[PDB]
């Protein structure tokens, strides 16, 4: 059971350092957060990490607060006035309107438009309601309650008149009628220019950033007969018998790159349902297909991944992974 | 007039770069805020990077997000919720319960309490309403205006039990009988163990960090028979004519060690009103005297200023610094 401490000054972590003392062999996480840099906090900071379970020093940028924590001269009013932004616009995901909340309040005139967080927009306020999630006391009825929570929050305060989605012609848990929904696709048809699959097929394996996902994988590979594995940005293990793509970019921007210089050619992604599927789903020339091992419990994705899969035309494939 | 665009995700920087497009020529700032670091959050917070303004990557933790951009997996519930620290006791600023608000929330039932963010917890209540705050839209009625804004938050929202303060009987804005006040001193008497003065005299210049205070430090040095200075954490320029103190500590650590030491020794600090006089306001053997040069305007530092330093029994010495 951790106590957590947040600093923003020298001075506040020594009294940081008073509270600990009197509550010696306690558990306690140390915050500092500063936009100034120099020895002194260096020095400051490390002698508090010596004393706490953990600290972590949050860098910032210079002019960030707009408040003062000692009461300063006219001069650094001054100072502090002609250096801030005179922000017209904010743009920021949808969910960003609560965890940024504070922020927001001090724009208090600025337009507010958001965007997807990704493809936690597709779940519908009923299906937060579903039986699945219903259930008092466990994990998904504890997220669930906290999507509720945050959605109404994002909808509701900080008025924003936008929303810019990435998915055509899946709801949005956004669209409640107060916002334009604006669709924002992440490619140009017109620049891509893909004609007729007239050459050939290439076959691509989503790679999976879970190592448990590893022989499944692999197997996923032989028995579909897929030449590529695309690593998931935080996959950390290689792949045996199939050819890794090493590229600089995610999936999505690497087969926007592929289709233009290969505008005739069949793509197949293949994946462990990942949202790039959703996310790649009215992609020309991309077909995507769901891999569904059987060894897996029936319920190892939430029901609403299945929903939206087939919702969008997705094939579910199903196999015995051994 | 900026744009700002807030992103937490390698998708959500393409969907900036979208909306950077729709309006070229546009001045962007944008933050990327991620816990994960890996080739590819770096190859794409490059390249948005090369398209904005400004762009900014904050850094953190590992699992500080409890909430979701993606559907999560049966599995990725069970890492998160087993992960998240049970937390009995959040201690930050009280300023802080503006600017952290967003975390306080996802841990309702955390007891709060709160320190002193600085010498900015002694102006009154009523002292923002004096008559050098009053006129509408100037600076320091903007200033005014938003510490009003935000004591308020502190005070009444996400109730909180006790405050700590530093300033031994000088009423704080926290003071307001919705909480315990309670006294934190940087130091205990009993481990320091002045004694009676009987040494010698040592006299300190508490630097400035303003590089146009230093013709003005330097005549001060000399006028007032004054050996050393200790620099700020924030100087950068050097001092002529007066041995700089070379020393990790801040002033208070610095002071509370040689006090240690030399148990007889008088202590005289002088300074352009830091905070540190306030500080250090009931240190043993310090005596502490404001420095006040006539070329600058008697209000180069607000009423309240004079006010506290007179009340804590500091006094202020003029001298015509030419
Ligand atoms: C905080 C957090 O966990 N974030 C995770 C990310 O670290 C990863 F863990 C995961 O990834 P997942 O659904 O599969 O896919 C998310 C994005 O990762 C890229 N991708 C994925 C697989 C692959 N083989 N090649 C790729 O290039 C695509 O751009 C895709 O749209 C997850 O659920 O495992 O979910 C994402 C976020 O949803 C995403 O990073 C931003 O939209
Ligand atoms: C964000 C921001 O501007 N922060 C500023 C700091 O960078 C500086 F700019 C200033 O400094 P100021 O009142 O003089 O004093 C603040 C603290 O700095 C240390 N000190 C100061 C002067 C000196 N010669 N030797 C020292 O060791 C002491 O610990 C003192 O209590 C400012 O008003 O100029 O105010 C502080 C914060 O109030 C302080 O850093 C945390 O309490």
């Amino acid at each position: 059971p951790v106590n957590l401490i947040f600093c923003y000054t020298i001075l506040q972590m020594k009294v940081a350092e008073r509270i600990m003392a009197q509550h010696p062999g306690e558990r306690f996480y140390v915050v500092l957060m500063s936009e100034n840099n120099n020895e002194k906090y260096d020095y400051y900071f490390n002698q508090i990490k010596d004393k706490a379970e953990w600290a972590y020093f949050f860098h910032l940028p210079y002019g960030l607060n707009k408040s003062f924590n000692f009461i300063p001269t006219m001069a650094e009013l001054k100072v502090k006035a002609m250096l801030l932004p005179k922000v017209k616009r904010i743009y920021l995901a949808s969910l960003e309107k609560v965890s940024i909340a504070a922020f927001l309040s001090t724009y208090p005139d600025a337009e507010i438009k958001t965007f997807d967080d990704g493809t936690i927009n597709l779940i519908q306020s009923s299906s937060y309601l579903g039986d699945e999630f219903s259930v008092n006391g466990t994990i998904k009825r504890n997220f669930a309650r906290m999507m509720i929570g945050d959605w109404s929050i994002a909808k509701t305060r900080n008025a924003s008149d936008e929303h810019y989605t990435i998915f055509k012609g899946l709801k949005n848990i956004m669209d409640d009628g107060r916002r334009k929904m604006t669709y924002l696709p992440l490619f140009d048809a017109s620049e891509l220019k893909a004609g007729d699959e007239t050459g050939g097929t290439v076959r691509i394996l989503l790679g999976s950033p879970d190592k448990e996902m590893k022989e499944i994988s692999e197997k996923a590979a032989k028995n579909f007969n897929i030449q590529y594995v695309a690593p998931h940005p935080r996959q950390t293990y290689g792949l045996s018998g199939v050819t890794t793509l090493n590229s600089p970019y995610v999936i999505e921007d690497y087969i926007l790159r592929e289709i233009k210089k290969n505008p005739h050619t069949r793509y197949e992604i293949y994946t462990f349902f990942s949202g790039a599927a959703l996310t790649m789903k009215d992609f020309p020339n991309v077909h995507v297909y769901a891999l569904k091992p059987a060894s897996l419990p029936e319920d190892y994705w939430l029901k609403p991944v299945y929903a939206l899969f087939t919702q969008s035309g997705i094939p579910i494939l199903t196999f015995d992974d051994k």
